[PDB]
């Protein structure tokens, strides 16, 4: 006499989508942000396109950890190139970069997904409502790149490889580890990438309309947001979108975002880790020496209630580690999610990072090996309530 | 039975009482990431802040300090936050700051000096030809601040205290140690701050004209002519460089001017109490978010040291200079140890010098020990010594 959650997946992608490729931040200074993030997250300096490379238009530095690719880009003076261009990223434009950065501060310009063919992905998107940002451009007859608007001044970037490198894109030089111990805190890939918009409805119509991504449902049972999740056919590309819920006691954090960010844009990046305990131990140590800071931890009560909730999946010693590191735990139909959120990455209370680990949903593919289903454990919607619960209990125990 | 003498003039012709270098303000796109990077790279503690979390709706400003050295990183918030000020720095302007950063990239906006009275300093300066930037403003009846143009978009900022704080300026909250045992690599104060301009003559005329700073002589191509302006006591030192055109190798000064979009501050020399300690600390962090250093001199350079400075430095101290790539020069009065970083941000503009001065220890009216300003000069000899050592190293391949 149990309960059951049932999921639909129409597999309606209008073109073949593979995986998240990279995230591009537009910065004022690529070098300082890239250096800070490298130390904070344990990402390796892996490729570059700048003056030391021939590029007189923009400085672009790629950091990597597993399959996660973070690109930091900033403009040089236009005066350098006031005389075929030395830029490696065809979309890049001085005007656009400066305007974006003045308007929004440090933030994500481009969410990039690898696809079978960027030309067709772009053609199909425009046909089905997508606003063009940058057209399909082939690079050294090796890579095609196109951009459509996602929300705000964020673009969805399509990347397609002509056939079966660590140089990322044409025009980039590989950087070799200048170290006997290169950095690695266990971050492996991008899990989801969440936008904030003024109204969820139109936003969803737009994106899903041109992509054919479907709604991934969350097991449910005050937070100031209303959200839905767009998902690719295999549910490995996940694009949540939030809107503000007006009226509530505490002002919507989404509404604050929209004010400080001067509009819609990317709110957070959930980075998947092979082991959140390792990652957080590393990141927390670096919090006060140039790394990232974390949101205030749950009360003790939260951790007393974990065995009740996840004592089947997590051992006692793992629950103590969760408490020591301020880790939230949620569970859905299919599996269990460990998560934590940083404080903002730059000056404004806009963009932040989530570290997650997914437990469960191991299944066999056609090769005979295992994979983990995308969205295993959900996105931690349970935790808002589980956190308000634990605070009120903590009070009543005081 | 035959020696040489270098004779220094000092007209002590300052037009107002100057005390010391007070702080340096960098204008950024993102103050947090630059401040975090610098803190880790240079070993400077987070001391104070003025931002949203303190009530500041106009600008985010973060103070790092190491001994008497004070670095301030400032960036603009959206105008819309403060359309209805909470600003701690009265001179700050959204448009000016955006415009600076768009034009010059990461750079020093303000060279700040403590004077006895900022109001009179501004008055006497403007009367003697200075172009005013911000008029004298008194803050919480406690501190007075005024600004005049130094060169390009760099301002000389005057700071005077009413009479007889660790909160730097009114409106700034002190930051306590998040972790006991703050970051400290041995940097103790600013030694000098150097500007690049297109023409030395007009620039010196202007500055000396309104300060009454005298010329400080350098005891005895490199693509530059240099002149040093100095306060009465020679503890405030302000070198200025111009390019020497037609030289074989293009002038590094001329490069600066092209990449920076004009005149601006080229380098900051930071005094260390133990340059060996400082550089071991800084070097271990180079590849993990810190700063990179210029290419070391050839082994020849270190072999020539005992002849040049064997009386001041021991054999083991010379091997240490060789381990760390440290340059050594001498003048009339004493000995200098120096090393230069690679650019601090994207552009080949501003960099940092780390110095230790050895010698000219003297006593004052109180009888307290002081070291004279400029002990050992500024390393002008090292241009030749570098060229020599490279010629010698190349000749001995044989
Ligand atoms: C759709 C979708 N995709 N991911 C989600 N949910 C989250 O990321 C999420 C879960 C839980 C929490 C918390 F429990 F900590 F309140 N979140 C928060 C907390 S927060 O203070 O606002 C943020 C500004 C740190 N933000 N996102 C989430 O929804
Ligand atoms: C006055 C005054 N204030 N500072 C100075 N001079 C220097 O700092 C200086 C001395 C020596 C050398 C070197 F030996 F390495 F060539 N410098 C350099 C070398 S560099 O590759 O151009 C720079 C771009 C690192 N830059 N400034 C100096 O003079
Ligand atoms: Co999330
Ligand atoms: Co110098």
């Amino acid at each position: 006499g149990f309960s059951k959650f049932v999921r639909k997946n129409p597999k309606s992608d209008k073109f073949k989508v593979k995986r998240f490729h990279h995230i591009e931040f537009w910065c004022g200074d690529a070098t300082n942000v890239a250096r800070r993030f490298s130390w904070g997250l344990g990402m390796r300096f892996s490729a570059k396109s700048d003056l030391s490379t021939g590029n007189m238009v923009h400085a672009s530095y790629l950091l990597t950890s597993g399959d996660l690719r973070f690109l930091f880009t900033a403009p040089y003076s236009p005066s350098l190139s006031a005389g075929t261009t030395t830029a490696s990223i065809p979309s890049f434009d001085h005007g656009s970069c400066r305007s974006f950065f003045s308007s929004h501060g440090l933030g994500v310009r481009a969410v990039a997904i690898e696809v079978e063919d960027a030309e067709s992905a772009f053609s199909i998107s425009v046909a089905n409502g997508a606003i063009p940002s940058s057209p399909p451009i082939v690079l050294n007859e090796a890579v095609t790149i196109a951009e459509v608007k996602l929300y705000g001044d964020v673009v969805l970037r399509y990347v397609s490889y002509k056939a079966e490198k660590s140089e990322f894109l044409p025009g980039f030089e590989r950087v070799e580890d200048a170290s006997s111990f290169p950095l690695d805190y266990g971050i492996r890939r991008l899990d989801h990438a969440v936008g904030n918009v003024p109204e969820l409805g139109p936003a969803l119509t737009y994106v899903a309309g041109f992509t054919g991504f479907h709604q991934f449902a969350e097991f449910t049972a005050e937070s100031g947001l209303n959200s839905a999740v767009l998902a690719s056919n295999d549910e490995m590309v996940l694009l949540p979108i939030n809107e503000p819920v007006h009226g509530t006691k505490r002002k919507s954090q989404i509404q604050t975002y929209l004010e400080h960010n001067e509009g819609a844009g990317l709110q957070h990046l959930a980075l998947m880790s092979e082991d959140i305990f390792r990652t957080l131990r590393e990141m927390r140590k670096r919090s006060s020496i140039g790394g990232f800071d974390f949101m205030p931890s749950p009360p003790p009560t939260y951790y007393q209630n974990l065995k009740k909730r996840v004592g089947d999946v997590l051992s006692d010693d793992q629950i103590k580690e969760c408490e020591e590191l301020g880790i939230l735990v949620d569970r859905d139909d299919q599996g269990t999610l460990l998560q934590i959120f940083t404080k903002p990455l730059g000056d404004r209370p806009t963009i932040f990072i989530e570290i997650i680990q997914r437990v469960g949903c191991m299944m066999k593919d056609e090769e005979g090996k295992a994979y983990q289903s995308g969205g295993c454990g959900g996105f931690g919607k349970g935790n808002f309530s589980e956190l308000f619960k634990s605070i009120e209990e903590y009070e009543k125990t005081l």
